[PDB]
């Protein structure tokens, strides 16, 4: 029978790792993951429509590349097993998390946040104003709220709704290195989503040299298109960051406030 396949996805000590348990209980194996030694982890649970297949990613603060767990939880993003992604962010530590959250919608991979450490985020005097976030994020922002197992609940129910992320304003690249990007992702495998084409020419851009393998011949164009930049701008690699840091900053300025 065809599951509903999720990939489970965040920071390390995210409390990524306990809502895996939580989810699955009993209902888990582990191998490997092909060709290296890096445990692969993947359970079973149901909600009130979907059996789910729910596959543990290796904990990572982002997507590019330098640790073979973030090219393992990429290669995985980009192959395009999962249905969706539940997103696990620590509330405590929001513009740290976020940044590969962004990551994610930029792919346009459909997202769940489930929002954890909520508890620690109060002692911190800090609040989070969840719909403000779920608003500029595009995606649903789930609370794990652990009192009687209701954020689990709240999180399943979000299961059963899943949707495509919304065309959200996120992060506001200077218009030549979407030029760039561009005429990267038109040379690469048609059979790649336009989205995810566009995220490598960036991810190419900004020196990522693993995008480069999944770009095909746009590879060949990549030191032709930086040339250009650099005569641009300043620093265009850096000016891809900084648009993304910028992007969050802004987010959090809003979302995030103080409790008192």
């Amino acid at each position: 029978m065809k599951k509903l396949t999720i990939g489970l996805i965040g920071n390390p000590n995210s409390g990524k790792t306990t809502l895996f348990n939580q989810l699955t209980g009993s209902r888990q194996r582990v191998g490997n993951w092909a060709g290296v030694t890096v445990e692969r982890k993947e359970g079973q649970f149901s909600t009130t429509d979907h059996q789910v297949t729910l596959v543990d990613l290796p904990g990572t603060y982002s997507l590019t590349t330098t640790s073979l767990d973030e090219q393992i939880a990429c290669h995985y993003i980009l192959s395009g097993d999962a249905d969706l992604l539940i997103n696990v962010v620590d509330a405590s530590n929001l513009e740290r998390n976020l940044y590969l959250t962004l990551q994610l919608l930029e792919l346009g991979i459909p997202c769940i946040v489930a929002l954890n450490m909520l508890d620690i985020a109060e002692k911190q005097n800090i609040r989070i104003e969840i719909d403000a976030l779920s608003a500029r994020l595009g995606c649903p922002v789930i609370p794990l709220v652990s009192t009687r197992g209701r954020g689990i609940e709240a999180l399943k129910l979000a299961i059963d709704r899943y949707k495509a992320n919304e065309n959200v304003e996120l992060v506001h690249y200077a218009q030549p290195l979407l030029n760039e990007a561009d005429s990267l992702a038109k040379v690469m495998p048609s059979d790649i989503p336009l989205k995810q084409r566009r995220w490598l020419g960036l991810q190419m851009l900004e020196g990522d040299i693993y995008s480069r393998a999944y770009a095909g011949e746009a590879s060949q164009h990549l030191d032709a298109a930086l040339a250009r930049l650099r005569n641009e701008m300043d620093d265009p690699a850096l000016h891809i960051a900084d648009a993304r840091y910028q992007c969050i900053a802004a987010i959090c300025d809003v979302v995030s406030n103080t409790l008192t």
